[PDB]
């Protein structure tokens, strides 16, 4: 029922725009709150553990970005989400724990995870939303 | 009169420094006061606009960045300014607003807005300093 | 006596864990506390001088990176210490005064400058290290 910080942090960054989308710089994530679709994919994140052969592999999700046992990117500002689910491409079993997401068994685990949009949110405010995860393990 | 945040940010950074120059780390956009000559290139920003048929593209400035219809690079401190002049490399007219710089014509624009010295500022205190453009569009 | 700042900053990060190691997102450097052994490496800086041909090159640490003549990378919360040596990778000599690291003789200098563990520290925490160094001249 705990999680110990011991990895290294994975940013999950998504700029929502309305359909006139104006890029600006470098190529990055971006889709129109039309885009917001349920089951929508937001983007991959590869995990790579060593030396868990005896801990169940984790990543917690900063404060901002969970509640209720649900997990959300968040605008810059700290007051819109684009609640999201959190799934591995793989057929592991994972459990949710209050911002945590742990897998079921032991063992240097190594994947992706994918983020899909959690129910069409396509009145999402323009804006830039982030999740931040955080590697570790669960006991 | 109003610009509609809808697109990613571009950062156009600069480091100016003496003539005894330090560069630390990977390689990054850095130059002697010397060098900023009136007209001097800065650095491009890329521009991708996709449906905005019906809107006129646009470009807003942080509010650091713009005072009295004049654009500026600013120091991390806030304190010093490197006034600059936005112009696209093609020719397309582009109007300045309170910090916004608008096409003049609707349709969805692809292009480079290029980012010059305005006015010899051969004095500019040595310091990194930014400038940071959010896409959208005008009405 | 007296460092001025004049050229770009360069950041040695480093996140340090436990024997279970979960990676999140794009390789970065990461190491296990046991792997914080005396004179162990953690990473290089360039330094690229330009100009210099009459000043003394130098490396000034930031605020939170060095106390007492010693050196150290400093963890997110600036609780953590994991100090370390910083050395050329040549046979030039260098001091040390005040958080900063110049050379005994003027010279545009181009090097590497290498960023070692002082003394064993396997029992650091766990969290993100970092040790910013800006780039300038002694007099
Ligand atoms: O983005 C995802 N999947 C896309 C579909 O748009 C695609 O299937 C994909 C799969 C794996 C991947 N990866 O491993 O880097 C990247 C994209 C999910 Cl992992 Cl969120
Ligand atoms: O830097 C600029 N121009 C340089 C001249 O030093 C050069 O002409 C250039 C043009 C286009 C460009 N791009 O499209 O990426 C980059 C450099 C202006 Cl776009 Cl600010
Ligand atoms: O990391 C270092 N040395 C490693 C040994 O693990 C290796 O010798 C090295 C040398 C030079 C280098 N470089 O110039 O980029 C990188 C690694 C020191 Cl420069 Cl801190």
């Amino acid at each position: 029922g705990s999680f110990t910080p011991s990895g290294t942090t994975g940013t999950t960054k998504l700029t929502v725009t309305e359909k006139c989308q104006v890029r600006v710089g470098d190529l990055t994530v971006a889709k129109t709150r039309g885009q917001l679709t349920d089951a929508a994919p937001i983007g991959p994140v590869t995990v790579q553990a060593l030396g868990c052969d005896a801990r169940q592999v984790a990543l917690k999700a900063d404060t901002d970005n969970f509640e209720q046992g649900k997990f959300f990117l968040i605008s810059d500002n700290n007051r819109d989400k684009l609640y999201v689910n959190i799934r591995p491409t793989d057929n592991s079993a994972w459990t949710t724990d209050n911002g945590v997401f742990y897998k079921n068994d032991v063992g240097s685990w190594g994947g992706i995870i994918g983020i899909y949009v959690d129910g069409q949110q396509t009145n999402t405010p323009p804006g830039n939303y982030t999740l931040t995860l955080t590697g570790g393990y669960w006991a």
